[PDB]
């Protein structure tokens, strides 16, 4: 019995949308605690029978790339921190240290001699060094897809289980720029019991602190019962550095950062330095410090207090270890021996803190509030909202989603077989997982690293894409060649991948042309892969060297095809126009591929001397004044010309779209007899403030509402075909394309902001929809959350991450925009949606990056636009914090994130070729996905194991019967199953041994993991 995620509004103590609606967000000077108030406490609260227990938790925040690359920081800082931690913890048995970033720890450990590896294991086993979270990185929470948050968590935790024999159950997220409930969702299903967060809006910290609601049971927005709840501690102050972690007054706390006395090149901004603790000052110093602790303790419900002790790349120098430890040891000895304080203070770990808090809870000392919602958009001070990084470095944001899919496909394709070690499959997959995992760092995908660090991430992701291609193409060859003929060279390229949308037309010529000719090669095999667990049709396209090409399946059945020219757009520096040129020797062929669930389908492209019976040719119309000719070689239809004009197009029995004379959508008509609904695309620009704070990689500080881009008289190209039609327009900084294939349109923007300094380009949709102040945005590609535009907050606070889509609706109509890349967006007026495309900023925004964003490069952004009637849909009530996609919008999102993969056979003849793989795979209900399929064992293992992550979304019921489907039992996808277990999502703990070796499907909004074991 599944929980209903639509109809029951959860009763929680704190619901963030409701809290936002009531809160005033005034930025008043609260005294030494600038964004709070002067905290008072009753000295009589703690006594002999009830002491304040204080855990001082040493830590070192190590960014895997930011101002330096991963490898530069490793060489210059992290290897020294870890080596000195090993020495100092070994030598000082009461000292403690927590570590978060497993990418660095693995880089260090694998360079240690055996003697030191053993010492390291002993300080972990004895509890002195404790891993927190245990992910490869500490991920961004705004732009990251949940599948990649899980990937990186699994990469780090798998490493820790194998080498350190530990699995963290407490998470530490001190630096991502705002926080998502996707984290507790994944963590709770991965064995965690507690989590800590820090970067939340200063007004939220004040509000929750006043009510002692900084520790809470964080449940999902739709969860009525509470089974998703994860205990969460929110830190109360402005930073995680020592000045902001001992108590409310940084001028005092800074005196207890013993690295700031001078010799380390650090000082206290508040102008009172630390002083070495001695017998003649320890009483006074302890009085000051305990007073700060007791104030901090007033904000929480138990008598157990967490005091983090650390900062960025701390605990490097031996002298720094000594100066912090010895001074703190003298404070503890004095405080703990002086009964009047009623304090017991010690170095601790994060787990120790949480264990003690829950001991207090069980003693009945405290009850904790329940909370749902998210913690975007973050502001650390004043109006400085961190919504810029929702868009910064959008080329790499898009590359993240391409690689996400490539990793899933490579792991799935190669999972079907066991591979000899010589094939290097595990090596290539581990490289690809680790590079993608690294980029989930909160300075990777966020676009907040220095230029040369961004280059490092890009090069690492390119290597990862090449690794995935290699694994995928070896796997396709194996899966589709008769076994007694299969003769692999594991270094050879049997297929190359063809990707139409990455890096994308005008980003890179990387697309191979299939070269056919009477005197060279009559035909070519191509293969499509479908990673989704249902039968899928999708139009696919290839470049070919003749327009006279026909398509057949591998029963030699003709397949209907359409040939179109290859159009590229050029900024003509001579005519000062942006206009398309057609190839006279290469052509695009398009046809519908039909591919089994988690399967492969082979087709053949064959040249002929003349127009093939089953291939049609698109017409082309170039709208511009002063046209010049556009020859297209042997292409059978001549290009037509016209002055700019409004136009209408309809493909299949799909919607009719109307366009303005500037080539931009103006209306959509869903059916023949239905109305033309206004839906108007517009491009605008935001600028930067000439006074006060400047936008940069993190902050979005616009100088007012956006202004329309001046379009001039742009060139519009219309291609009209039986299978696919398009309207493309060359605008300043954007080649904008609307593509129609018979359902919701696809939008592609080739965005090149060029040298336009201090500019952010936004794409806006204007409609009639009576949405008011409500809109919906997704969180990590997992869930859609209700947003409310608040006029009490500035424009940039009303921007939210759009990691995979957004929608507005009224009683009757919804408009959903799905994205193939995370970007920032909002609805700034009723009936509007907007999403930022790129931003180029000359200034640093004072958050430590030390540069602007001036390294833009052309990026192809992709979208689907779904207009729907929703008056018949069963939707949540007005007080529910969630929203849900329709079937068509979810499928559209899947078309963007997990398209069919296209392979071109590399050599002239494929001996032993087969037509299909996976025809007998179950075609699962449309809301179910196999998010992960990964073989967990190498070929020498007697018992093979394959792990699956299933996810079931929740789609709106809108009266479509859409019925008969097959049960998917992932445990029987591979033969000879001997056991099926439900596991944590990382595959690291068995939770249930499943009857009959059958893996049940999951409920709406649930995710489960299963491991099947196979005798081999
Ligand atoms: C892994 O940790 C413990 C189980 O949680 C021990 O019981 C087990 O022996 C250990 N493995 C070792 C120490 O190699
Ligand atoms: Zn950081």
């Amino acid at each position: 019995q599944c929980q209903d995620v639509v109809q029951d509004v959860p009763n929680v103590d704190v619901q963030m949308l409701e809290l936002y609606d009531r809160m005033s967000f005034k930025d008043i000077d609260g005294g030494v605690w600038k964004q709070g108030w002067n905290i008072k406490y009753d000295p009589l609260k703690y006594n002999a029978h009830h002491k304040l227990k204080v855990f001082v938790v040493p830590h070192s925040h190590n960014d895997p790339g930011w101002i330096q690359t991963f490898e530069e920081y490793y060489q210059h800082d992290t290897k020294h921190i870890l080596s000195n931690a090993l020495r100092h913890l070994h030598d000082n048995p009461e000292m403690k240290f927590i570590w978060a970033e497993i990418s660095y720890f693995a880089r260090f450990y694998h360079d240690l001699g055996e003697n030191k590896k053993l010492q390291m294991k002993s300080i972990v086993k004895n509890g002195q060094l404790e891993f927190v979270t245990g992910g490869w990185v500490m991920p961004d929470e705004a732009n990251s897809h949940w599948r990649n948050v899980l990937l990186q968590l699994t990469e780090g935790q798998t490493w820790l289980k194998q080498f350190m024999n530990v699995t963290p159950t407490a998470s530490w997220a001190i630096d991502p720029f705002g926080h998502s409930p996707t984290m507790p969702y994944i963590l709770q299903k991965s064995g965690f019991k507690n989590m800590l967060i820090q970067r939340t809006h200063y007004s939220v910290k004040k509000e929750l602190a006043q009510q002692r609601q900084l520790e809470f049971l964080w449940r999902q927005i739709w969860d009525n019962k509470g089974d998703t709840a994860l205990f969460t501690h929110m830190m109360p102050f402005y930073s995680y550095d020592i000045p902001h972690t001992c108590g409310p007054d940084p001028k005092v706390c800074c005196q207890f950062d013993f690295k700031r006395m001078g010799s380390f090149g650090l000082s206290c901004p508040w102008k009172v330095p630390p002083r070495t603790i001695s017998d003649q000052n320890v009483a006074a110093r302890s009085d000051l410090l305990v007073d700060q602790w007791k104030k901090k303790a007033e904000l929480y419900r138990t008598n157990v207090l967490l005091i983090p002790l650390g900062d960025d790349f701390r605990f490097k120098q031996n002298t720094e270890w000594d100066v912090q430890r010895v001074n703190y040891e003298r404070l503890f000895e004095h405080i703990n021996s002086q009964a009047h304080f009623n304090v017991q203070a010690q170095f601790g770990t994060l787990q120790e803190y949480f264990d003690a808090v829950h001991q207090a809870e069980r003693a009945g000392q405290a009850e904790f509030p329940t909370l749902s919602g998210d913690f975007f958009t973050y502001a650390d001070r004043s109006d400085n909202y961190w919504s810029g990084y929702y868009t910064s470095r959008p080329y790499h944001k898009r590359m993240d989603r391409v690689l996400m899919h490539y990793v899933r496909a490579a792991e799935m394709l190669s999972a079907w077989h066991s591979w000899d070690g010589m094939a290097r499959i595990e090596e290539r997959l581990e490289q690809a997982r680790r590079e993608l995992s690294l980029f989930q760092h909160h300075d990777g995908i966020t676009g907040t690293a220095k230029t040369h660090v961004v280059v490092d991430y890009e090069q690492r992701m390119q290597e990862a894409l090449k690794a995935c291609q290699m694994v995928m193409q070896q796997s396709v060859y194996r899966l589709l060649t008769k076994p007694s003929i299969y003769s692999p060279d594991f270094s050879f390229s049997y297929f190359t991948l063809d990707d139409s949308r990455w890096p994308g037309s005008g980003v890179e010529d990387s697309r191979t042309t299939i070269i056919l000719g009477e005197d060279i090669l009559p035909s070519k095999h191509v293969v499509m892969h479908n990673t989704l667990p249902h039968w899928r049709e999708q139009l696919v396209d290839f470049y070919v060297s003749s327009p006279f090409v026909s398509v057949t399946d591998l029963a030699n059945n003709p397949v209907e095809a359409q040939v179109s020219p290859v159009w590229s757009w050029h900024h003509d520096t001579l005519t000062k126009t942006i206009h398309p040129q057609g190839s006279t020797t290469k052509y695009r062929i398009i046809f519908k591929a039909r591919v089994p669930p988690m399967g492969l389908a082979t087709y053949v492209l064959t040249i002929s001397d003349s127009k093939p019976e089953h291939t049609s040719y698109a017409s082309n119309l170039l709208l511009r004044k002063n046209p010049t000719s556009l020859p297209l070689g042997q292409y059978p239809e001549d290009v037509k010309f016209g002055d700019p004009r409004e136009i209408s197009l309809r493909v299949g029995n799909g919607p009719t779209l109307a366009f303005s004379e500037q080539g931009l959508l103006k209306s959509i008509q869903l059916t023949q007899d239905s109305p033309h609904v206004p839906v108007h695309f517009k491009f605008l620009k935001y600028g930067v403030r000439s006074h006060g704070d400047r936008s940069g990689a993190y902050l979005f500080l616009p100088n007012g509402p956006a202004s329309p881009v001046e379009l001039g008289q742009p060139v519009v190209l219309v291609t009209k075909g039986k299978l696919e039609s398009s309207v493309s327009v060359g605008l300043p900084s954007v080649v904008h394309q609307t593509i129609m294939r018979g359902g919701a349109p696809e939008i592609r923007n080739l965005v090149d902001i060029g040298s336009l300094d201090n500019t952010e380009i936004v794409m806006r949709l204007e409609t009639h929809i009576d949405s008011g102040d409500i809109f919906y945005t997704d969180l990590n590609g997992l869930q859609f959350i209700k947003r409310r535009r608040l006029d009490k907050l500035p424009l940039q606070a009303n921007y939210y991450p759009i990691p995979s889509g957004m929608f507005i609706e009224d009683a009757n109509t919804r408009l959903t925009l799905l994205t193939g890349q995370p970007l920032g967006g909002s609805s700034l007026a009723s009936g509007e949606l907007e999403i930022m495309q790129d931003r180029r900023l000359a200034s640093d925004d004072e958050r430590g990056l030390g540069q602007g964003v001036l390294d833009n490069k052309p990026v192809l952004h992709i979208y689907r636009l779904v207009l729907e009637k929703v008056n018949n849909c069963v939707r949540p009530s007005k007080l529910h914090p969630a929203g849900y996609l329709t079937s068509a919008a979810h499928k559209a999102s899947q078309s963007l994130l997990d398209p069919l993969d296209k392979f071109i056979f590399a050599e002239n003849e494929w001996i032993g070729a087969q037509g299909q793989f996976g025809g007998d795979h179950p075609s699962a209900r449309e809301d179910l996905d196999v998010s992960v399929m990964r073989r967990l064992t190498k070929s020498s293992a007697k018992t093979q194991r394959v792990g699956y992550v299933l996810h079931r979304t929740n789609l709106m019921q809108c009266g479509t019967p859409e019925e008969h489907t097959q049960k998917l039992d992932v445990c029987h996808l591979l033969p000879n199953v001997a056991r099926c277990e439900r596991t944590t999502l990382t595959f690291l703990q068995n939770l249930e041994h499943l009857d009959g070796m059958v893996a049940p499907e999951v409920c709406p909004m649930e995710t489960a993991a299963y491991v099947s074991s196979h005798s081999s």
